[PDB]
């Protein structure tokens, strides 16, 4: 029941962010929401081309590194490889369907591009510092610790897509598909979109900005220097990224848009700051691996964890959430100076 | 049955386009087929900022035309509008669930960007050369003579992605859903793939082509300067789209990457010759109607007729399907001078 040119002329002004009439008509001259429009030209206007950054000191710096730091270094960067290949493709293939004003269309197809220029980041950095990208890109799918560090984020965007399926094949109902009985409940599905954007809102806002302390780490150290401008230039992108996230679910809270989603964002409240603090401990987790063959100076299992909570505590309260964890100043506060 | 992250370690080489193994890892340093790859090197080169052009003096241009060519220009711009509000979406929820190789897929995204940069400039334009942009943009969607040109256009990826849905969830074979019997046949879903991507290069190839040649003959004549420099870029990027999709076609046919959509696309060769038959009628049905309250220095719809034949045979040429019009030089060469590319 999705279309791609839906023939109702209708106000897109007036339409909710998700679950309205598919978007028809792409203009610009104005917008329910125009923060969406700022952060595609705030997003357009940081156009940056990864080939161009010079890495080719990068090889030495690597190679030079400790056994320990490599492992440190590219466990981390293997990391931020898996989140952005996710990021690249799951906004457009799980939320665009849904979106029903041109503003919040465009804005998410512009994010999700910008991920695939990050992903083009990472291959540029791989392919000069080490001599087989591929066991690198391989380790990425089966390594354990990895997927363990980033489950749920496939699951939860896969099952948001499955059930918007149904709801657009079979309409909202209980069905009997090949003698089951299978339930469609939109506001199920409301559901779903909702804490499914908590949970990007969880991977931009904190997993992310945990990967980026690990990458100045060795900025800090005079190292890596050319990796370093680009996380700098991915971290700023990143910022817009979660401001987008950080708006679409205040405004839902805030009952002027969808009436709907402002009772869900309430009712579901729970299960939101649950996922938030899995998420904590999943990045905390990932330090047994990341530190398993030695520590460096400033960068260890402890200020992660010391990291985790600061940043934490911030995101959740930007959308709401109460506190998990005690307050604390920031434990690395040289990380200001990269994220600009 | 789609995963945004396939956790199977898989050589992606080897995986066909499309209906292989859903892509994992997002990387660039090998490809299957490297033509994707230079594809997203040269859009990604060629990005623009519509804002970035003056289209100051075009709403004077505009305002001292003849009524039938604002009527022109304005319908024409309003079709360029509807067919890239339907590439900015349109790529990425029908294509991106069936890719999988990486190269392919980054591109497909970046295609789809790059349209809805296409879109921005439509609204820069129609900003500048109208007192109210609303009368523009509501007349896109229940226009009757653009709901006639553009007709079909919508259906082929909405059939596409209903019945990708249903292979997705249940999978092939023949299945119940409310009382009644749903088949899937894998078959059937590459053969509504294979005529969605025929439709996708008649439209970027052949549809956005002729509305070219309608922008330029404004520019020709030195009028509606700004609206000319943005179309220049648009054209310039969809010469690489149309390049992607002869590509992808002629890798399907020929039976290097499936040769399952070799045997389909010989199977529906008559089918899909009729179709760009079809795409080429109602472009000229189009001229015909918008050269009615008369025709306009430059152009007119004879002129038209002949550059949707001349330029049909050669995209139909170019993916392997025989000729359906007189051969002829090109009736309108200056058009040359603004199709960089
Ligand atoms: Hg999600
Ligand atoms: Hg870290
Ligand atoms: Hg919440
Ligand atoms: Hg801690
Ligand atoms: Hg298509
Ligand atoms: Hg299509
Ligand atoms: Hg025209
Ligand atoms: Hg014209
Ligand atoms: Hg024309
Ligand atoms: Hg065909
Ligand atoms: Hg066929
Ligand atoms: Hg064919
Ligand atoms: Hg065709
Ligand atoms: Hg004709
Ligand atoms: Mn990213
Ligand atoms: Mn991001
Ligand atoms: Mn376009
Ligand atoms: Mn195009």
């Amino acid at each position: 029941a999705y279309t791609t040119f839906s023939q109702t002329k209708n106000d897109q002004l007036k339409e909710p962010m998700f679950f309205g009439q598919p978007v028809n008509v792409a203009r610009y001259d104005q917008q329910k929401y125009d923060i969406f429009e700022k952060l595609i030209e705030k997003q357009l206007s940081f156009f940056w081309r990864p080939e161009e950054v010079d890495v080719s000191r990068d090889r030495i710096d690597y190679q030079a590194l400790p056994e320990h730091e490599k492992h440190i270094f590219i466990s981390n960067l293997k990391y931020q490889t898996l989140l952005d290949s996710i990021q690249g493709r799951s906004p457009n293939v799980a939320l665009l369907p849904l979106i029903s004003i041109p503003e919040l269309e465009t804005w998410v197809e512009t994010w999700a591009f910008s991920e695939t220029i990050h992903s083009r980041s990472y291959t540029h950095i791989i392919r000069n510092i080490v001599n087989d990208p591929s066991v690198v890109f391989d380790d990425i799918v089966t390594n354990e610790q990895i997927q363990k560090r980033a489950e749920g984020i496939s699951s939860y965007y896969d099952e948001l897509i499955e059930m918007t399926s149904y709801w657009h094949l079979l309409g909202e109902g209980t069905h009997t598909v090949n003698g089951k009985t299978v339930t469609v409940s939109l506001r199920e599905l409301k559901k779903k979109l909702y804490l499914c954007l908590m949970s990007v809102n969880a991977l931009e806002a904190i997993r992310f900005y945990v990967s980026f302390a690990c990458s100045f780490a060795f900025a800090e150290r005079e190292l890596m220097e050319g990796n370093a401008k680009i996380i700098r230039l991915i971290a700023r992108d990143e910022a817009l990224h979660l401001t987008g996230t950080q708006h679409m679910l205040n405004l839902l809270r805030s009952g002027a848009d969808d009436p709907e989603m402002a009772e869900i964002a309430e009712e579901c409240k729970q299960e939101c700051y649950d996922l938030f603090v899995q998420a904590a401990q999943q990045e905390k987790d990932w330090a047994d691996y990341l530190f398993r063959d030695g520590s460096m100076i400033g960068l260890n299992k402890d200020i992660l964890c010391q990291y985790v909570e600061y940043i934490t505590n911030i995101r959740m309260q930007a959308v709401g959430l109460d506190l998990p964890f005690q307050t604390r100043s920031n434990p690395i506060p040289w990380i200001n100076t990269w994220l600009v």
